[PDB]
C-alpha cells in the first residue's frame, strides 16, 4: 500500500504493477527526461477533469519556493497522501526531484496514516479533512506528530479544526494559492506563537492591488505575468489579510462594512415586523464617509411601519452601521435569471 521512491532511486526501480503508482513513476520519468512541459489534470467547474499545461520552468520556481519557506532540505522524507492523478500530489513529486527528498507514495484515503505504522515523516501536505482524520481516529491520533510538520490545501480549516491545531505540538500551514500560480503564492501560519490570519508571501511572488483594492500576484510561477484575483485584501509589508469580495464589502467612514452581512441583521428585523417587502442594503458616494450605507425596499409602506422599522434597525445595529436613507422602489430591476439587478435597480431611483 506504499510505493517509495527519490530521484536516484528512479533510475533503477522497475515500473510499479500498481497503475495508481504507475502514474507518478511515469511523471517523475518525464520530468528526469528534460521535458520542457507538461499536460497534468485538475477539476473543472463541474468537478470532472480537466488538463492543464505547465511549463517544466513553472513547477521547479514553484518547488523551489517551498523548499525555501519551509526549510525543507535533502534528506526530507516527505509522505505523498495527495492524489497524483492530479496536480496536487503531482507537487509533491517536483518539491521531491527537484530538492532531494525520500518521497513515500501512498493511495489517497482519508487517513494516510492509517495504513502503516512505524510512520516518521518531516513534510506532509494534506487536505483539511485529512488532518482531522488523524486525529479523530484514536489509533492514529496519537501518531499525529510523526507528520513532522504540515501543510494543508483546501478551504481554510473550520473552527473546531483550527482549535485542534492549536494544541498541536507541530508546525502546521496552510496555503493560499490558485491552478493560474501552480500551486500556492503565500502561507499561514496555523499555530505557535506567530500563528494568525495573515498569508505571508513565499519569495520570489511579485504583489499588489488593483484598484478595487484586489490581490494580484505574478512570478516565475505564473511565467512572469501578472494574475488578478477577485479577493479583497488588505497588504501588510510582505503578507496579505483577506477582506472578502470588492463589491460585497464598502468602507464608510473607515468602518469596513459587509453587505450581506448587515443584510441578514436586517432580515431578522423585517421578520420580527412581518414586513414581506423584498429589501435590500446597498450604497452611494458620500463626501464625508466615502461609500453611506444604504436601505432599499420594494413597494411603498405606511409611514407608520417605516418609523417602527427605523426604529428597530436603529437598536439593532451601531450608528456607524445603520443604513444613513430609506429608498422606496415601485419594482426591482430583475436580471433574465430572475434576480434582483441590484446596481440597475439603485440607477433607476434617480
Amino acid at each position: 500500500m506504499i510505493w517509495t521512491t527519490g530521484k536516484t532511486l528512479c533510475k533503477t526501480q522497475k515500473r510499479p504493477r500498481n497503475p495508481y503508482f504507475a502514474q507518478a513513476y511515469d511523471f517523475m520519468e518525464k520530468w528526469l527526461g528534460g521535458a520542457r512541459e507538461f499536460v497534468l489534470h485538475t477539476s473543472g467547474s463541474t468537478g470532472m477533469p480537466k488538463p492543464i499545461t505547465v511549463t517544466r520552468a513553472q513547477l521547479a520556481a514553484s518547488a523551489a519556493m517551498t523548499g525555501k519557506a519551509l526549510s525543507l532540505g535533502p534528506g526530507t522524507r516527505a509522505l505523498v497522501c495527495l492524489n497524483v492523478g492530479y496536480i496536487a500530489g503531482l507537487m509533491m513529486l517536483v518539491r521531491g526531484m527537484e530538492l532531494d527528498w525520500e518521497l513515500t507514495v501512498t493511495e489517497p484515503t482519508a487517513n494516510p496514516l492509517a495504513g502503516l505504522d512505524h510512520a516518521d515523516f518531516d513534510f506532509v501536505a494534506m487536505v483539511p479533512m485529512q488532518l482531522q482524520s488523524i486525529l479523530e481516529n484514536s489509533a492514529t491520533s496519537g501518531q499525529v506528530d510523526r507528520l513532522g510538520k504540515v501543510l494543508l490545501g483546501g478551504a481554510p480549516v473550520n473552527h473546531a479544526l483550527a482549535m485542534q491545531i492549536s494544541d498541536l505540538a507541530m508546525p502546521v500551514y496552510q496555503s493560499y494559492g490558485m491552478t493560474e500560480t501552480v500551486s500556492h503564492v503565500a502561507l499561514k501560519a496555523l499555530n505557535g506563537p506567530e500563528a494568525s490570519e495573515l498569508y505571508v508571501f513565499l519569495p520570489g511572488i511579485q504583489y499588489g492591488v488593483d484598484e478595487r483594492g484586489c490581490l494580484h500576484i505574478s512570478g516565475a510561477v505564473t511565467n512572469g505575468q501578472t494574475v488578478q484575483t477577485n479577493d479583497l485584501v488588505e497588504i501588510h509589508g510582505n503578507a496579505f489579510q483577506w477582506i472578502g469580495r470588492a463589491d460585497n464589502v464598502i468602507n464608510s467612514g473607515g468602518v469596513k462594512i459587509v453587505l450581506d452581512q448587515i443584510d441578514q441583521r436586517i432580515a431578522a428585523v423585517f421578520h420580527h415586523l412581518n414586513i414581506g417587502n423584498a429589501f435590500f442594503c446597498w450604497w452611494e458616494p458620500d463626501a464625508k464617509l466615502g461609500q453611506k450605507l444604504v436601505l432599499v425596499i420594494e413597494n411603498a409602506m405606511p409611514e407608520a411601519l417605516t418609523e417602527r422599522l427605523t426604529a428597530e434597525i436603529r437598536s439593532r445595529v451601531s450608528t456607524y452601521e445603520n443604513p444613513k436613507h430609506i429608498y422606496f422602489a415601485k419594482a426591482f430591476a430583475k436580471t433574465q435569471t430572475d434576480k434582483i439587478d441590484k446596481r440597475a435597480t439603485f440607477q433607476k431611483l434617480s
